[PDB]
């Protein structure tokens, strides 16, 4: 744990009310050249739920795949202790690759001036993926044992200790629409609610596959006496959606065209929809526009997360981080080539890059290991993230009228979480953010804040200049 | 390009800004058990940012005969006098790529519809382009520069040609040459010298009258230029580091005496140090080893002249650490680390656990001949130096102050981190590193001069409602 | 040079006649599993054309791509010795990558039994690329130093010493029709001779262009005072031919549907035609069933060298280096991944192995180089080694009948070629043959024994026991 | 798996088979300027291969308890007992993949179309399979296997469950312990050494008595299991180069005096080969070092025991020398390799120069555990010097012979080149090298015992009318 004294918080009723500068600047560009930067400012009285659900209800659509079984396995591996026998030995269960779970964030100094760090998770409090209460569904009744089985990702005899437990959990039917499969369809569909009363799949009665949908939510969420709750697409990619003016391009026209069984509207559109419905935040995994603008003006008006838009591959990352550090010292990457082979890839992209004076640079980067073990601790760490936003709230304080403020919740889509995903959505008039190092401290500086200390700025200046 | 905000933090009298600048940071004490106390602090500063650069800025590069150097030389020109050149690939405009201070942009804050504007790195407050560089040396062999460009098979042929004229017209000045300290990093040999006996051979007695000749050297080069500012940086050889002892490079008054008794442990590194402070003109060692021991510091610090310090970021070290930290941010356990090195090559491989005995192998392969990387780099370093010469601050106490004088940068540039391998430091502060960071520290610093708030990535403009 | 002391060869009218003893075996495997081997063997009697052309013909078609350009450049290169100033000083030229120019041969062994090599093309006399004259054809006008230029292949200083030279080489009009270029199609097709009398391409008087093409090796043999020619393709890449029975399945029929401008006849399909009329070797070196069972037919009747389907990349090359290796040692390649990207290409294949129990094995080669540097020496050894073929000829001697031979000719396929493509061509019932190491050797054997010497053996029984 | 070739230069008495092969090869002899003279040389020989194969082969192994050992056994029980294990991937078969004697094949011959017919590498003539090795030997660390092949971490662990009860019950020898000998290549304590003195400690005195118990050892292993044939093979750590001088090791007769007199240059490993040597069991020095230095050679000679030599390929030296010379038979240069060096990575980089200033980079970048390539390299060295074994040649003149009276293999096993890095040798003859060329031998030696050509490339049936 980590307290400081501050005079910009205070504890209420468990709960942190923290005053935040938010210090920025406009700035336009004269035709001409010159940049003139106008700084700004506004003050915010951010409002910190203290208090942490017990048990937070996962459910995971695709919950029989690669990622969603070893989810699963790396929640019961690290709640129970439950060490496993090795080629190397004996080793104990982790959460290694999680940024919420694992990393580190700098407080400040020490008497002798050497940076002093502690758990991301440390500063304010967030939920333990070890009090995960996971579930959900998949096109494909494998129970999670037999999971753990066809993806190969865990160690035979981890994946024998859990056996016993893993047996047990078993997805749900889901809705499967047959030309949605783009790709990692992997299974067979021989689980779905969507059969037309004689056997088969059909695309109809869409709506009341949402309302199915709805309903196994509240279900789940009183069988386990589960307050919060929080969906996530893991499945297979669909196809795009084509938004068209009438169907999926306005909330009131989204839900019609369900009703109408219009075939714009695909399994993730539902489940999105479902959840939304039921004010539970909704993360799509997967690549796919499921998050249609129709689907997100329900969002706006419910005044639900969501996030999403593809896991961010360790590989899609480690191109972020390279790339940017090279132009930040003024290299100009000219190409860019690829590799790539859930369980051990191999990728490898190639920067052939120009220095100065017509030299040239290439850089290769080779990357090796089984997807899902960085795929799923990303996956904790988003639940861990959308569950710690989904309890602040703000407050616009205008500095010449004191307490002006009606404490309000972060904009819909959650753009805190990007460093996770490959395309981060983004509100309407925004050009997104990667840069996988920005995106980070974006969040270490919102954590900072909520206990009352500044924007890290490393400029050290009790030696720079003494 | 030029960069205008309206703040209030900022006055300019004419020539000389003056900032003001809180700075606020933290220490924090854990103890007993797993509790960290933190306690913000605040220490509110006045920067004196003198507006007049120099139209000319002399460049003395110890060891301007070599690979680095050469290549330095020619990039000036090229760039100057806009000298294209043919290639397979068709014909090339010169340009500065590799350069932070010259070709890199920086956020200073967004525009009308939320997306960031980025700026010139060189364009915020004033600086010195490389293009208005002069530039001479010291190297122990007298090949003029058209030759050392061809040895160091670096630039391309037909550049090499079309710079063959001007560049003939350059030749090294003698250097200092103490055999034994040549530890490795000489690729050519020693036929300019200027330590010779009263009978011609190469001796290491009279260190300080090899001291008096190098600045003689240095106030002629300024003299015969015009030229006020001049830096001198070495890029030759990586000499045997220098054992530190008492009576002899300990202070300020017995490093000059040493040098005075010929003494040992003192490299031809270290009279460079001295000389160039000497003549208030800062010095930047490029290359891996003591030379700023703990004497020099002093006599620098004394005389109020800055010193960069050991060895400069290769183009895969300065990856290295990059690509660690990555892993290092996303919770990943590094657990073996291998480097090749090696236009040349390096090579890492990194062997890091991941969850339930999971293990990730990143293979990084890097290939490049790396004084087009050394070079630039070279670069940004002196620009860089420059401008922190003409920056004093003031350190204030709100409620009284320091009643009016500014000071220097503490001698050591500690800001030049960004460039230097084994970033140089002053007694206690655990050496930085953090490229991501480091750099981090440059733009903010670059900020803060002209009243910009330091950056944080939160986007309330698009994430608050 | 070399010359043999042994009884098996004499020199008659500047002809080597040689005898050699062809042991081989032939084995059935029995419906239970052994496998009975029945030896064999058959004389013959080699006569090798002792004497060299003075100046070889060369016509390539595509002369005006990467690889046809920079032959040229190659050849003049060396023969003149204009040698060219580089980044890392001046040079002189060579022919590094030629197996023929190159690489050497054991011959056997010294006084103190240590290997002694000689010159690939020291054995027996072979022409030397130094007194290749080419020329050729490219549906694109550029001439050779325009040629050299966009394709970056050779040094700035090297192209422009050869500039004055070939700014002189211009390449014919070639025969183009669209629908066949699948691929390597760089340059506009501003060069052809078929075109309607009004100005378009148009697929129509195929056989009047077999005619011209076949005119314009006439001339061209002329016009040098040269005896023997050589054409290959260098060309573009076209589409596979539908083979159907009545089009191109027999000789009568293919030179039939090339008058009725079949569609199925493609541009290589006439320049191999009309090379095979003129009884001059043609070299497919892109891959392309240009070959088809009728085309085949012709070369069998007019007697005259094909070989191709493909040059072999210095990277397919050392991917089969490496598997076979591989497999020779015992491991079992699992699998195989690709990269790839004329000049400059980086390629990376990986393997994954698998070793004794459960073990694995992962092998990565990265390969970067300028194509053309090793597509152009390759092409300069087959053309070398289509020469020498051309003038080696045999004999089935009888055992029990004093001289029962009448000298033959190579069958029509040169499958000798091999080593330098990667789909080898082959007789009617032959399963192809690859493994650059067969390969070679065979190549090195022929010439050991044409000069009497026998296949190597490296039991090297003076040592292993004495 | 049967090869019955129809031919008569084979006659085969009863478990007795006598072959005549034809030694075709060359002198040359280059001489002033370019012209080398070839001189065909024959020389018949008449090759006595005793059919008789042992039915259990006994193999002692020095540094049993090691990584290549401890796997060595555990492959032999494996496939033996045909004990599946599971993993990951599923359920899997053990097998001897990496093994060229046993998983292998070679082509004999053609068939009714003109495509090779293929067979298996150890069908030929008649070899030991490994299936029935019985295997013991010293170790100076006491470890079981069950625990060694724990330490080793190379097996799957379901593999290592379902060998334990029968890996325990095999326990290493005391060894011979000489601490200053030990370069490297000691991952493991010694607390097994029979070289106690007087006192319970580690001594380097009484070398001759620790002669005597190798062979007290030897002797034991064959008697407490039948076993008339015994091979050992040193697969310990690597020692350090013992220096060669006369009156010690340069001769047979003060080899043994040496020895007796505790003299140095006796290196544990001179002892188990001289050991080995007296009882006539065969030596495999599979790792680099001198050990068979010239006098050892000499016993050896004498007394007509076969010794394999120095250290054994890599799976990526034995794959960086094919790679290189690939590239020298297609006319490139290379000009530079460098090489790494680590499951397990390995990495080398060739430079070579191409036509016309051009160049190209080839990069190999290898990972296993080579312990699962350095096992299957023991079997086949150990198959193999078993069935050079029952090999003796006899040097025959046509017009005479000589009269009868085979010989066997010149004692060093050149033969087992391809799976050594340094192949030993005797005298004069400059090391081969070159996998390809090396393994052709053995095809073709393997296919002259029973009356085939050697195989030549040429495919006369297909390129000829
Ligand atoms: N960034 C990374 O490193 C990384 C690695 C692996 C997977 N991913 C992402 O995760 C997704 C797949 O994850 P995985 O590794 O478990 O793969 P997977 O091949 O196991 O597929 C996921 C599971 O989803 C189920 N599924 C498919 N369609 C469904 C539907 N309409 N409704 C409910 N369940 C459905 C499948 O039966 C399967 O078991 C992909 O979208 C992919 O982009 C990212
Ligand atoms: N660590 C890095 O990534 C890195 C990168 C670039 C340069 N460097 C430093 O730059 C220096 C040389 O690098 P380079 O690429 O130009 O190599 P280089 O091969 O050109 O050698 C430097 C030049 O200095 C001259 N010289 C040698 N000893 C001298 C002496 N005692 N006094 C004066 N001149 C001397 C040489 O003749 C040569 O021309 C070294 O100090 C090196 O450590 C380090
Ligand atoms: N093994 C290797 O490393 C390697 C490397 C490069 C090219 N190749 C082979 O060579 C061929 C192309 O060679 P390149 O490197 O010169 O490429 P390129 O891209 O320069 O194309 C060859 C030339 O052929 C000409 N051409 C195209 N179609 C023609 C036609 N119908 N008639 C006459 N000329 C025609 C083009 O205009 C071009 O200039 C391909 O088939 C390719 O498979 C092999
Ligand atoms: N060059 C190669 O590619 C290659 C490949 C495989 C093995 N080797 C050789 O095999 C040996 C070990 O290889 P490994 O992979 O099994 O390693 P390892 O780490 O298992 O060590 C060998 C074993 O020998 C034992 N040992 C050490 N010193 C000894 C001594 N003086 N007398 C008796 N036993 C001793 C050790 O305790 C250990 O169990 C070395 O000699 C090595 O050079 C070389």
């Amino acid at each position: 744990s980590v307290k400081v004294v501050t005079d910009k918080c205070t504890y209420k009723d468990n709960e942190l009310l923290t005053k935040y500068s938010y210090e920025n600047a406009v700035v336009t560009k004269t035709a001409s050249g010159r940049f003139d930067v106008t700084p700004t400012v506004q003050d915010y009285v951010f409002k910190l739920d203290l208090k942490k659900p017990e048990k937070l209800g996962i459910m995971l659509i695709g919950l029989g795949g690669n990622n969603g079984s070893t989810l699963v396995a790396s929640v019961l591996a690290n709640k129970h202790n439950v060490e496993f026998q090795t080629k190397e030995g004996v080793k104990q269960p982790n959460y290694f690759g999680s940024m919420t779970q694992c990393s580190t964030l700098k407080l400040g100094i020490d008497a002798e001036g050497n940076d002093v760090y502690a758990p991301f998770n440390s500063l304010l409090p967030m939920v333990s993926p070890n009090d995960f209460v996971v579930s959900g569904w998949d096109i494909n009744n494998a129970d999670l044992y037999e999971a753990m089985q066809r993806s190969q990702v865990l160690e035979y005899d981890l994946q024998q200790r859990l056996k016993a437990k893993m047996s047990l959990v078993k997805p749900l039917p889901s809705i499967y629409y047959p030309d949605f499969i783009a790709a990692n369809q992997d299974e067979r569909a021989n689980n779905c609610i969507n059969l037309d009363e004689k056997g088969n799949v059909t695309t109809r009665g869409k709506w009341t596959h949402l309302q199915r949908i709805r309903r196994d939510i509240q279900n789940f969420k009183e069988e386990n006496a589960l307050d919060k709750v929080i969906v996530l697409w893991t499945a297979n990619t669909e196809r795009y959606v084509e938004v068209s003016p009438g169907v999926n391009d306005t909330m009131e026209n989204l839900l019609q065209s369900i009703k109408n069984d219009h075939e714009e509207i695909a399994p993730s559109t539902i489940f999105a929809a479902a959840s939304i419905l039921e004010g539970v935040p909704y993360i799509n995994g997967s690549p796919q526009n499921t998050f249609v603008p129709g689907l997100v003006q329900l969002a706006e008006h419910e005044g639900t997360f969501i996030a999403g838009d593809d896991l961010k591959s360790g590989q899609t990352k480690l191109k972020s981080v390279l790339a940017q550090f090279l132009v930040d010292a003024g290299i100009k990457p000219v190409s860019i080539a690829s590799y790539n082979h859930g369980d051990s890839k191999v990728a490898m992209d190639e920067y052939y890059s120009e220095l100065m004076l017509g030299g040239h640079n290439r850089i290769s980067i080779h990357n090796v290991c089984e997807d899902s073990l960085l795929a799923t601790p990303l996956i904790i760490d988003l639940l861990v993230m959308t569950e710690f936003c989904t309890r602040v709230s703000y407050k616009k304080v205008d500095p010449v009228k004191e307490d002006a403020g009606k404490f309000e919740n972060f904009y819909p889509v959650l753009t805190f979480l990007s460093y996770w995903l490959k395309a981060p959505l983004t509100r309407p008039g925004f050009h997104p953010v990667n840069g996988l190092n920005k995106q980070r401290t974006a969040l270490e500086n919102f954590l900072r804040l909520l206990i009352g200390l500044p924007s890290q700025n490393e400029l050290r200046f009790e030696e720079r200049l003494l």
